[PDB]
């Protein structure tokens, strides 16, 4: 099953320690991405609609940068994923995907980066990703109710709690690298 | 030749593949597809002054998941981080001490409820791997509020006081406990 590979990846991301070197991320990409894999992200920030694409050797560094900002966990939620097979390719079209990154101290903010995700899988036993396209539409940010009690209390320092920490779902550490 | 916790993902896949008017026949087909005909579901927590353990059988399991969405909840999925499995001759047990039952509510505030706790599941070691025992011990629960609600409803500290007062009780909503008791 294709999404079973996506689940196996969700468990491996949870085995990521705060001391995961580049050697661990390379083993992470080699386990799910083909040697010729490419990753594409599309968003609409502010200078005009953009589109970036990285290669196989730049993929392990991409998933490394998402955690380089207080992010403790990363998993993908796939609502209503439409598959489509070929003779030697498996395409997974999920229009309701949410890249969830859970942050840590000081405010355990949860970010739900929603958008469309397309994946082309190889029809082998490794069944690794050959193409990763994630089109971003929106991002939903949530703050634990505990933080709204100790921090903010009520009317004050709401500008930190009313202003977003991420940009179009992705943090401020994954744009200068792109 | 397949890992048991994959059943939780296959279960998570159908919970979101649910319509707004799901009859009980669809929930019964959902239960027979993941639970044995003699399955049992257990919830353990420490609410009042002491332990409260509940247990229902196969015929009431699909109705338990019906109560989750009838409290304004629009989505429900389970996260199993650091899951310890266990194979035997005719049983497969999955012990996940760090599980989060995530329930997303709807209007007006769109609160996300993370009912966290220890989860144990006993799977049958046959060619279906359906659940025989579901025991979910609850330890904590966190509620998360969208920053958008805190932006427009930012003013006026009384919503900011209600945004610090929880809507659920120990993770489960006010509609799935009157049915449990």
């Amino acid at each position: 099953q294709p999404e079973y590979r996506i689940y196996e990846m969700n468990k491996r991301l949870q085995s990521r320690t705060e001391d995961s070197d580049n050697l661990w991320w390379d083993a992470f990409a080699t386990e799910f991405f083909e040697d010729d894999a490419t990753l594409t992200l599309s968003f609409c920030l502010e200078d005009g609609p953009k589109r970036y694409t990285i290669g196989r050797t730049q993929i392990p560094r991409y998933f490394s940068t998402v955690f380089e900002g207080g992010v403790t966990d990363l998993y993908y939620i796939l609502k209503h994923s439409k598959e489509s097979y070929h003779n030697s390719s498996i395409t997974v079209d999920c229009d309701q995907c949410a890249m969830v990154t859970q942050h840590g101290k000081p405010m355990f903010t949860k970010v739900c980066t929603e958008g469309r995700l397309i994946l082309e899988f190889t029809f082998d036993d490794l069944m690794r990703i050959k193409t990763w396209h994630f089109t971003i539409r929106q991002y939903r940010e949530l703050v634990p109710r505990s933080i709204l009690a100790m921090h903010a209390q009520d009317p004050q320092v709401l500008d930190q709690l009313s202003k977003n920490i991420t940009r179009m779902g992705l943090t401020n550490f994954t744009l200068n690298y792109l």
